[PDB]
DNA sequence: TAATTACCTGTGACAAATTGCCCTCAGACGG
DNA sequence: TACCGTCTGAGGGCAATTTGTCACAGGTAAT
């Protein structure tokens, strides 16, 4: 089939800002970690390239820039507690191979109240906020492949660390919500719809229902 | 009744970031 | 054992799209 990512809901719902490339590598880190405690993971350019249909060159570029873009990035678990992703710079012992040092204090948060999806399910998504949304929906996914969940807008904004102009709702709709629904519906197997929940003039939650394209 | 205010909404416009894409050239390796 | 061609990937760039930010116009209700 394809690699099965599983992760604690606390990571699905953590507050952080990562790019697509960084989240993709992070999925591979979570897989390596799950196999076995040292916090040391490894990524091969050619393996990354084959997984995500990239060139060796563009794989190398994506890995390198994601990796140097991790510096200063932080992850927040709201039970809040903030951690750095990396506790040592990445480095390449051999050409085409990178070794990275994830904060070992993060190990128990990566590994019964959990979220799971196959990597082929997410590897064509481009917008990182749409990967965050697809992970949050997976957290509520039933065996058959459908689910329903109400997410609060403030919680969406804080958890996905959406940029400030998306606190203006028409921009939230236009540049995040609609784009990620279209992206998920066109690039994943999940078939996603939504409806808006209001309180007075303000929209407070977004209600997601979804099904799997193995059904009608 | 009318005008101003305090909310919301959508879209046009621009800036900034991100995309897959292109070209160069050395390291590793095997032939 | 030694040289060179090939594949790899570590770099430099790119224009076309996507994303992020804001001015502006319209609607409504409170006042
Ligand atoms: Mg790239």
């Amino acid at each position: 089939n394809s690699p099965r990512i599983v992760q604690s809901n606390d990571l699905t719902e953590a507050a952080y800002s990562l790019s697509r490339d960084q989240k993709r590598m992070l999925y591979l880190f979570v897989d390596q970690i799950r196999k076995s405690h040292d916090g040391i993971c490894e990524i091969h350019v050619a393996k990354y390239a084959e997984i995500f249909g990239l060139t060796s060159a563009e794989a190398s570029k994506d890995i390198r820039q994601a990796l140097k873009s991790f510096a200063g990035k932080e992850v927040v678990f709201y039970r809040y507690e903030s951690f750095p992703w990396f506790i040592k710079p990445a480095h390449s012992p051999s050409r085409g191979l990178y070794s990275v040092h994830i904060n070992p204090y993060l190990i128990p948060f990566f590994i019964n109240r959990f979220t799971q999806f196959r990597l082929s399910e997410t590897k064509e998504i481009t917008n990182p906020y749409a990967m965050r949304l697809y992970e949050s929906l997976c957290q509520y996914r039933k065996p058959d492949g459908s689910g329903i969940v109400s997410l609060k807008i403030d919680w969406i904004i804080e958890r996905y660390q959406l940029p400030q102009s998306y606190q203006r709702m028409p921009d939230f709709r236009r540049r995040f919500l609609q784009v990620c629904v279209n992206e998920i519906n066109s690039r994943t197997p999940m078939r996603l719809s939504y409806i808006e929940k209001k309180k007075g003039r303000q929209t407070t939650h977004i209600v997601f229902s979804f099904r799997d394209i193995t059904s009608m």
